[PDB]
């Protein structure tokens, strides 16, 4: 059963899209595309609807678009972003095209609220928490979001956040380079390549973002990679025996070995007036040792959390299946498998 849709010049594009969304407007860019806020008829929500621009173009594009659509299906939690709608105006794989994602629309990013507000540590326990309730289901299902940083934290007038952007990655060299808050969130490990790195490069990114919204300050912002990562030690101390091991980079355990050691620096000092179960959490997260870094549940069940935890709705995931990573497929065929994941998608309750 097929919806009808109508037409509307949205951007420099016709825009197609079920009678269901009304009131098109746009918001600005997403993840490959633009984005435009509707009221969806049947939820009675305000939705984003996105665009994707030239979804099956190239292999890396046809692949992405994939990619995308898988991880926002797998999706089903409070506070990370979830499909609520994908379409296409095709009636058939031969003439499709193009894809429309639909998700819920919070108001704003964590940048914004900060611009606008002054934040209690009522606001920062609640948004920290919710982070951590969403980043434990996203962990769960063996996905790594790697990019955590807070314009990818949807959050409305209520102080209810979403994660967005998660499994997607890549952000260029150049969109790294400089003093850029592309890269002031980012573990030191994944920033400076030195390993295989695993999800507490997230817990890393947390602790960042918590430390912003308890100072008002970027915790790291480094002008350059070296400059970053000399804030970071000057911070967390200077790599020990255990950890230089681990770095599997001859070149990056070289350099390492080249800086002047420093010790860990006291965080009661650092985040002075600051409630101490924050700064407990704070210490716990941000450890240059990856391997002992506090886990999103682990975190969740910290004191200074006491008055939103609760271990029976704080719920996982499925295992997401991540095996079409490691395959080589033509672009006829990623977008053969994207039709199938649209035309078998089903609606959320
Ligand atoms: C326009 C920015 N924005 C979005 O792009 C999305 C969105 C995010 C994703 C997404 O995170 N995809 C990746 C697979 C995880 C997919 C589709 C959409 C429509 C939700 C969303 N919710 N709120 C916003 C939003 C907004 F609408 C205006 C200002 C700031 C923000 Cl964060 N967005």
């Amino acid at each position: 059963e097929r919806p009808t849709f109508y037409r509307q010049e949205l951007n420099k594009t016709i825009w197609e899209v079920p009678e269901r969304y009304q009131n098109l407007s746009p918001v600005g860019s997403g993840a490959y595309g633009s984005v435009c806020a509707a009221f969806d008829t049947k939820t009675g929500l305000r939705v984003a609807v996105k665009k994707l621009s030239r979804p099956f173009q190239s292999i890396i594009h046809a692949k992405r678009t994939y990619r995308e659509l898988r991880l926002l299906k797998h999706m089903k939690h409070e506070n990370v972003i979830g499909l609520l709608d994908v379409f296409t105006p095709a009636r058939s794989l031969e003439e499709f095209n193009d894809v429309y994602l639909v998700t819920h629309l919070m108001g704003a990013d964590l940048n914004n609220i900060v611009k606008c507000q002054k934040l209690t540590d009522d606001h920062v326990q609640f948004l920290i928490y919710q982070i951590l309730r969403g980043l434990k289901y996203i962990h769960s299902a063996d996905i790594i979001h790697r990019d955590l940083k807070p314009s990818n934290l949807a959050v409305n007038e209520d102080c209810e956040l979403k994660i967005l952007d998660f499994g997607l990655a890549r952000h260029t060299d150049d969109e790294m380079t400089g003093y850029v808050a592309t890269r002031w969130y980012r573990a030191p490990e994944i920033m400076l390549n030195w390993m295989h790195y695993n999800q507490t490069v997230d817990i890393w990114s947390v602790g960042c973002i918590m430390a912003e919204l308890l100072t008002g300050r970027t915790l790291f912002p480094g002008t350059d990679h070296i400059d970053q990562l000399k804030l970071i030690l000057r911070l967390v101390g200077t790599p020990g025996a255990e950890l230089l091991k681990k770095i599997s980079s001859e070149s990056a355990r070289n350099y390492i070995q080249s800086l002047t050691q420093m010790p860990k620096m006291n965080f009661a000092n650092v985040f002075i007036g600051a409630n101490p179960l924050a700064v407990d959490l704070l210490e716990k997260m941000l450890v240059l040792d990856s391997d002992k870094r506090i886990t999103a549940a682990q975190a969740l069940a910290h004191a200074y959390f006491a008055q939103y935890h609760d271990p029976d709705d704080e719920p996982v995931a499925d295992p997401y299946d991540q095996s079409f990573e490691s395959r080589d497929l033509l672009i006829d065929e990623w977008k053969s498998l994207t039709y199938d994941e649209v035309i078998s998608f089903v609606p959320p309750p």
